[PDB]
C-alpha cells in the first residue's frame, strides 16, 4: 500500500460552502489532511459516510485537520448535490472534483473499468506522509469517530516519538 | 478526422425518460444515430444546445434518427440534472454517462487535460459509418437546424447513390 | 479532433486572382483563417461549396478573415479550373495546391487510399488555434452562412473572454 | 488498493496452538479470512494488536472467520515467541511465517528497504475477494472490535445484496 | 536502375478517348507497354513529348504496344486538359491518374518534395520485364522516334534470342 | 565461485553482547573477517556450528579475525535466541540480521525458494578479498577447526608472498 | 531514378590513350561528362556502342564534353582490349576500371548476381548534376547520335533557362 | 553458490591408470562423485592436494565415491605429469583434461583472465546434486581428511532422511 | 583460418583449353583440387606463379589432382590473356572467372578495398575438406614444388591414418 | 585470411631458454616475427616441425627474425616438455603459453570445440603486418626451409619496393 509514502502534487477544482476554489498539494503543507474518496455523487444511498464526517468536522477543524472529499465528478456536480441533498448540505469542507482521475490515481484508488474512485480514506501529516489507510467495498461503511481515533493516535506519536 | 470510419463497440449506462438503460453499439446498428458530446452537466451556462436538439427530437425520431448525448459525467448525474433543469427536463433521448472516458476516446474527442469531452457532434448511418462531424470551441454554439439539414442530405444520398446535394 | 490545437508550419504554392504565390503559416499569424479542403478540381459536381464561400468572401474580408481552399491538385490545375468554371472564376481567395499532401496531413485530413483530402473546414484564430471544425462525406454540402455564424461567434468569445453565445 | 480483488495462491508454513501446519489459498476457500500483517516478532512493544485480535478470536471462530497473522519471520520464530510472550501465548489462530516475502508481496504489503511487512489487515470473503483494508504507520494501533464491525457489515451485505 | 525487373501490381483510374476506365497490371500481361511519366497537367510548356508519342500511337498499336501516360494528377484533370490543349486532344492512349503516387513509386520515379513524377519512360515486355528506361531533366525532350527504334530492337531480340540488334 | 573477489558494501543491524549495533563494510576494512551464514534461528537442531565458532572466538580475536554470523532473521530475533539458548548465549561476536536478504545475496548465498541463507562460510582479508569459501547442504556440518586452520594459512601467505602451505 | 541528383565522389584507375591515369569526381567539375557503362571487355559481340561513341568523340570534345566508359574490369584489361580490338583501338576517351564496383554502385547500376554493370549512360553537367539517363537490356543498342542531341538540348536549357517552345 | 543444484552434461577426455578414456555426466549417474579442480599441471609447488586425495582414494572407492581431478590442461599433459612426478604417479583416479574450459565453466569455476580453474572441490551425490563445496585461494591447502568427513556425513544424511550430523 | 572445413557450393564460368565451361563444387567431389587465387589478369608482372603451376600440371594430373586458377576477372578476359601471354598459353587447367566475387568470398579471400583476390592457394581433398592453405603478400612467390610436396603428404596421411614418424 | 593486416596487442607468459619471460606486441615492434602455432605439448607425434624451425633458428636470428611458438598449454608445461623431449630441448626461441586462447583468437586460429590452436604459421614484418600465412592439417608438415625462403623474399620486397621476388 501507499502507507508511509509522500503524497504527490495535484491541482484540482473544488466546492466549499458556496464557493469554487483551487486545491493543490501546497494547501496541505503544514497541516494534517484527510482525503476521503467515494464512487459518485447523486446515487440513491444517502451519503451517511460523508455526513458522518461532516458531523465531526468542527471537532476536525480542531487538533488541526483539513478535510478533502474526492470523487471523479466535477466541482459543478458537487455544488448541485450540496443544494439537493440535505445530508450533503451539512458539508463545510472542500469537495474536490477529479474528472481527469489524476488525484484518484495519485492515491492508486481508481476502479479503471468504472472511472470512479474506491471507498478509501487517507490521513496525511504536515510533511505529506500518509499515516493511515482505510478501504472498503460497497456496503461496508466507514466510521468517522474511528477515523478521529487514528488521527489523534497519529498526532500523539508524531509529538512523542516512540 | 474520423469521417467515413465505422464507430467502435461500446457499452455505457444512460438516463432515458426516468429510467436507467444500457446502450451498446448494437442499439445503433440498422439505425441513424447522432452522438452529441458536451463537456459537463450542471455548468452555469443554460444547456441551450441540448434543449435545441430536444426541440427537433420528434422530427428526428420520425426520420429514424436516434440521439445520444454524451458527457464524462455519470448517468446518476444526468438523472439529477434532468430533474433540476427546465431545459434538460425536455430531453426524451438517451443521456449517456461516460465516466471511464472510453466512448469519448472511441471518437477521439477527449480534452485529456480536463477529463471532459469536447463539443463535438457525429452523424452515424445504419452501417455504423460516420457521415458528418462538427466540433467547436467553448462559446461557439452548435445549430441544431444545420445538423437536421445535414442528416436529411445524408439520408438522401444514401437513398440516391451517385447524386449529391 | 484537432480542436483547440495550433496549426503546423507549411509552405505551399497557390493561385490567387491571376497570380501564383507562396503561402506559409507565417501569412496566417495575426489573422483569422479558414482552411477549406475539398477532394479534387474538375469533377462533375458543380463546386457550389467553393462558390458559396466566394459569395461570402467580401464580408469575410471585412471581418479580417482570410480564406484558403485546399486540394491535392497543383496550383496549375487551380488556375486552369478558375478559367474553365464560371463558379470557380468567382473565387478571389487563395487556391492552395497540395500535391505532396503535407498540408492535408497537417490537418490529419487525407484519404490515404485515394490521395485526396476529405471535405473539411477549419477556422483558425490569430494565434493559430483551431476554433471550429466541420467535416462531411460526399453529397453532404457545407453551408457557408453557418460558417460565417461560427466565425462571428468565434470572434465574439475571443473579444469577450468568459462568455458564450 | 487491492480492494475488491481476488487473493493470490500461496503456500506457507505456520504455527498454531503448538503444532506446525501448512496454509494455502485452498484453506481459505469457503470461509471468511482475516490476514493480519505486522513488522516483526520479538520487538519490545508488547503486541497489543495481536493480543487484541486474540481476545476476539473465540467470537471470531464465530460468524465463520479464520485468522492468519503474518510476518516475514519464520514459523520457528513464531513458536518461540509464543512461548516467550505471555501476550503471544494467548494466540490460538495460525501464525504464518513468510521468510520469502511472497505472501506479503501478494498483498503488496512489503517494506522493500526493510524486508518486513507493513501493519495491514485484509478481510477476505469465501470467494477470495478482499472486502476491507486497513493500514497504519508504527504507533497507530488497530482496533480489533472495529475489525469485527466491518466483518459483520461485510457479511450482512453479502447475504442481503444492496 | 529498374532495368530487367518485373513491374509491380497497380490499380489506377484513367482517361481514355472520352471515357473513364480502370487499368491494372493485368491489362499489361501479354503485351508490350510504354509507361510515360511526366510532372503535371496544365503547366505552361507545350506538352510536345506527349504529342510526339500521340503522333506515333498508330504505329505503336500496330506493333502491339500499349501506351500509358502517367502523372500524379487525377483522371478528372486529364479529361479537362484533353479538352483544353489542342496537343493533348490528339491523345487516344490512356492517361492514368496517380493521386496516391503508388504507380509512380512502383517505378521509383517520385520527386518526394514535390509530389510529382520525374520525366521517365519505361518499356515493358509481355512478361512484365522492363527492357528500356529513359529519364531526362526539363528541357531535354524525349524523342518518340528513338522510343520506337528501341521498341523494335527490343521486339527483335525477343523473337531472335542470342543475337543483338 | 566468489573466490578472489572483493566483498560488496552493506549495512545491517546486529546483536552483539546485549546491544544493537550497525555493521557496514567499513567495519571489515583493515581486518580479517569470517562471514558465517546459516538458515534460521530457533530451529530444533542444536546450533552446534555457531557454538563451535564461539569456542574459537578468543583465538580468532587474538589473530585479528572478526566474526559475523548471518541469517535472514532480524536482530530482534537474534537477541531472543541469544537469551533462550545455552549454546547461542556463548556468542560474543556480532549476530547480523539480514531480513532484506541484501547481505546474503551480495555473497550469492540465498535459497531463493525458502528466503533463507545456505550454510556458507566466507573468509575475507583486510583488503576485502574472499580467500576461502565453504558451503554445505543441510545435515553436513562445518568444522570450526578446519576454518581456523585455513585462516592461519591465509594469514601466513599474506605475510609471506610467493610461498604456499 | 538518380535524375537531378549530384554524382558521388569516386577515385578510379583508367586507361587513356596509351596511359594509366587516375580519375576522380574533381576531374569532372566544370565540365560536361558522359558516364558510359557496359557489362564486360572482350566479349564476342562487336563493341559497336563504344565505337559509336568514339566516332562522336571529336565532336563531343568541341562541345566541351568528356567521356568515361566504365566496366567492372580492371584498367589493365582495358589496355589489353584496346590493343586487341580494332573497334576499341579507336577509343581516345578514358576507360575506367571499376573492380570494386563502387563507381557502378554510385550510379545504382550494378547487376548484383553478375558482378557487371548494366548498359546505362548518364549525362552530368558542370555542377555534377545528372541531367539525362538511358538504360537498356542486351540487344537494344544505344544511339550516340541521340545522345549528342540530348547533350546539346541540355547545354541549351542550361544557358537559356525556361525558354521553351 | 551452486549448492544443491544438479551438475551439467559434459564430455571430456581423461587419463586414468595408463589409459585415455572419455568421461561424461552419464558416468557419474548412480554414484558419489568428487570433482577436484586445480589451476595447472607442472607448477613448482608439490601437488600435495592431489597426492593427499590419492592417499584416500582406496577408502573413497569403498564408499562408492569416484574422483575426477580437473584442470584446463590436456589429458596428454596429465599423462606426462603422471610420469614425471612421483606424487602424481600415486593417482589412480581419472585426471580430466578441460582445454575448452567447458567443465570448468559448468561449475562456474573459471578464472577468465587466466584460462585456469580455481581451487574448488565439489561433492556430487548419485542424483547429480552438489552437496558440498570448498574453494580456496592459492596457498591455502585443501585437507583431504575433511573432504572424507564431509562425504560420510553426506552419505549419512542421504540414508537417514530428516537427521543432521 | 578455413583449415579442415568443407568448401562451399559455387557455380562459375571458366576458360579451359580453348573452351568455356561451367565449374561447380560437384566437379571437385571425389578428386583432389587445388584452388589457386591471384589478383588480376594482364598485369605487367610475368605470371610466373601460374606458369610454375602449369609446369607441374602433368604431374599433378598423375596424382589425380585438378587445378582451378581464380581471379575476379571474367572468363572472357582469361581467354584473351591465354592468347596474348606466352606464359599463360601453357595453362591447360581451368581458369575460373569470379566477377561477383562469390567464389573468392567463399574462401574468405577478397581484398575488399580492391575487388581482387589475395594470393592464396587451397588444397581440397576428395571430400571437399581444406587440408592446406597458403597466403602471401605481393612479391613473395608461391613455390609449386612445395605445393606438390604438401599434396603428396596430404594424400599419404589420407591413405595411411596416423602413421607418423 | 588475415593477409596484410596488423597484428593485435597481446600479453603472454613464455618459456625461453631456461627462463620465464613476458612477451607483448611491443616486443615485436621493429622486428621480423614468426608466430608458429601448434595444437598441444606432449602429444605422441615427434615435434619435428618445431625442431625443424629450431635447426634454422641461428640463421633466422641473423636475418633479424624472432620466433614465437604458441599453443594453448601453459608456459609451465612448455618448460616440462623442453626437459622431456630431446627435440623440444633444441628450442632456444620463446615458447608462448596461451591458456586463455586470446593470442590464438587474435590470429583467428582457434579450434573452438577443442580449445587448441590449428597448425598455422604467420610471418610479421617490423610494422606488424602479416606478410605470409601457412596452415596445414595434421600430417602435412610445415617446411622450415620454405619458411626461410618466404622470409627472405619478404625482406627483399621490403627493401626494394615495386619489384617482386
Ligand atoms: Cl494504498
Ligand atoms: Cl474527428
Ligand atoms: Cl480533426
Ligand atoms: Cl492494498
Ligand atoms: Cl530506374
Ligand atoms: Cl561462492
Ligand atoms: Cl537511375
Ligand atoms: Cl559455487
Ligand atoms: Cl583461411
Ligand atoms: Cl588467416
Ligand atoms: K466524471
Ligand atoms: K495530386
Ligand atoms: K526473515
Ligand atoms: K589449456
Ligand atoms: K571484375
Amino acid at each position: 500500500s501507499l502507507i508511509n509514502t509522500k503524497i504527490k502534487p495535484f491541482k484540482n477544482q473544488a466546492f466549499k460552502n458556496g464557493e469554487f476554489i483551487e486545491v493543490t498539494e501546497k494547501d496541505t503543507e503544514g497541516r494534517w489532511s484527510v482525503f476521503f474518496f467515494y464512487p459518485a455523487d447523486f446515487v440513491f444511498v444517502c451519503p451517511t459516510e460523508l455526513g458522518d464526517v461532516a458531523d465531526h468536522y468542527e471537532e476536525l477543524q480542531k487538533l488541526g485537520v483539513d478535510v478533502y472529499s474526492v470523487s471523479t465528478d466535477t466541482h459543478f456536480t458537487h455544488k448541485a448535490w450540496h443544494s439537493s441533498s440535505e445530508t450533503i448540505a451539512k458539508i463545510k469542507y472542500a469537495m474536490i472534483g477529479d474528472p481527469t482521475g489524476a488525484l484518484t490515481r495519485n492515491f492508486d484508488n481508481m476502479r479503471e473499468d468504472e472511472g470512479l474512485a474506491d471507498r478509501a480514506t487517507f490521513v496525511v501529516d504536515p510533511q505529506g506522509i500518509i499515516q493511515a489507510i482505510e478501504v472498503t467495498a460497497e456496503g461496508i461503511g466507514r466510521d468517522a469517530s474511528d477515523l478521529l481515533r487514528k488521527i489523534k493516535a497519529a498526532q500523539y506519536v508524531a509529538a512523542h516519538p516512540g
